[PDB]
């Protein structure tokens, strides 16, 4: 089975074996989690959402409608994920991160942004493009 | 009426028609919100705040004492705002966000600041200084 | 004695009289929380954690294991730490923030950092270097 902790409103059923979601997390009902996964603290998972298999969410993570998560993903703390580049209030892009990709803690990842297989984004950094399989990336400072 | 979730510490009456207040909020007693708006999960809304009619607040902003919203305002998720330019801990600045402004995603806005009327802040940006109206701002990368 | 509101979880013991810890917390049990802190809502502190006395961390911090906070440290809002500087899931360093320093809102500390007393961290910073004490850093926008 999985781990649901009572301060957790998790609304999904479709959640793999061996996965841990924990205090104040929000999960709605059409999101797909996988296997082993550890959703830590104060997330926020949405509907037309894809977690695969050992994927590791720290606290503060939202994870928006059309944003796919491979299996073996790392993702920092407060990570920031997005998919409208242009809100307006009361007015979509897809994010894909491929298998083994690693997201520094409170990077920032615009909308439409495909991280490639085992990448490394620096924490702190801004991902306007999408960034290649297996490279490092981190914004200047 | 209003939707305040149940998992959410709301202890304002202040609140407009056809608000909803989502999980893990918590708004102080004297936070005014108009009508219309979305204040999503993890907000903190603290007593000198005063925020319009149809804005939106993603996950995880907190809205600090002295800081107004306008209305038809779009607030992106872990965008942060600050109240005190020195602070030293045990020892105050307005912000107004003008109407129907956006703030991108995880965005940090420092004290005083005004951004002005249909602004569009890059998500990430670094705001250390007044943005005019309808103007495009994002930090350098 | 200690105030813990009733919607955080605190599971350690080790914490000072006058300290305040807010809604939507979770403390660890090993954590240690000195006198007259102020941990604001939505902070996450693990296990091998040490703050000192008169510590303000404000909303949305999480302070993971091998991280120490001296006294009178402030840590603004969404200030985000790490542990691990090449993090891949299901695969650590130290940082001390010493007495008196500052982090600026939504500022972000790489693994095994010291910032010296009294220094000053602008808000949206990232620091990938010591900071000496006293010193004033942010980033270039
Ligand atoms: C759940 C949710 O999604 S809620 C909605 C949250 N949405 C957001 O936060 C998205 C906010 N939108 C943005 O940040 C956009 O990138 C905008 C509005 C700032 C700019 O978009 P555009 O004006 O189309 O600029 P464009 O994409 O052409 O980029 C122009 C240059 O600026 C850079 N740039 C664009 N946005 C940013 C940014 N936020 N930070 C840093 N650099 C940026 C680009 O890398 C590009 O560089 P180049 O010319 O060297 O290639
Ligand atoms: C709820 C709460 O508010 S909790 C409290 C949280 N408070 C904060 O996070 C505020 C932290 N304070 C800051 O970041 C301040 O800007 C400080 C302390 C870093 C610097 O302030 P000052 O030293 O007065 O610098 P000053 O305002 O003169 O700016 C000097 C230059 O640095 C730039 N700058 C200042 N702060 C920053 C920053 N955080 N990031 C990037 N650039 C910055 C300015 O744009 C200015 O550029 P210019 O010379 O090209 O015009
Ligand atoms: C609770 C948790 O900890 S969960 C785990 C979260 N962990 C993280 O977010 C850590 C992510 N790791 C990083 O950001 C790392 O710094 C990496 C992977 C991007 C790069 O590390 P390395 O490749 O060893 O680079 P290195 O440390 O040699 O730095 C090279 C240069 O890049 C700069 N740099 C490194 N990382 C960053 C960054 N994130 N942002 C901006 N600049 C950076 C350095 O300041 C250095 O500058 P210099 O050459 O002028 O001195
Ligand atoms: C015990 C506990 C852990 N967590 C999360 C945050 C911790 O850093 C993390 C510890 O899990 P960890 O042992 O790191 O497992 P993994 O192999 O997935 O990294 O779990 C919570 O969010 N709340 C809790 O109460
Ligand atoms: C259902 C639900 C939504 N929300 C928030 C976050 C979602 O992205 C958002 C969906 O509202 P949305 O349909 O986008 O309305 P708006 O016109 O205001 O954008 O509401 C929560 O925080 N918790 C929930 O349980
Ligand atoms: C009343 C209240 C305060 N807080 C936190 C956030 C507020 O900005 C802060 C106010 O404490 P404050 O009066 O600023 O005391 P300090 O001297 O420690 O700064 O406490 C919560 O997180 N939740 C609450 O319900």
């Amino acid at each position: 089975g999985h781990m649901i902790h009572k301060l957790a409103d998790v609304q999904s059923k479709n959640i793999g074996s061996g996965t841990r979601i924990w205090q104040f997390c929000v999960v709605l009902p059409s999101a797909i989690i996988g296997e082993n996964c550890n959703i830590c603290s104060h997330c926020f998972i949405e509907n037309d959402v894809k977690i695969g298999n050992n994927v590791t969410i720290k606290c503060g993570v939202q994870i928006w409608d059309g944003i796919e998560i491979e299996d073996d993903v790392f993702i920092g703390p407060n990570v920031t994920f997005t998919n409208d580049k242009y809100p307006r209030s009361k007015q979509f892009s897809k994010t894909i991160i491929k298998k083994g990709a690693s997201i520094g803690a409170n990077a920032t990842i615009l909308p439409g942004i495909t991280i490639g297989e085992n990448a490394m984004i620096g924490a702190g950094a801004i991902v306007t493009k999408d960034v290649l399989p297996h490279v490092t990336y981190y914004s200047k400072i």
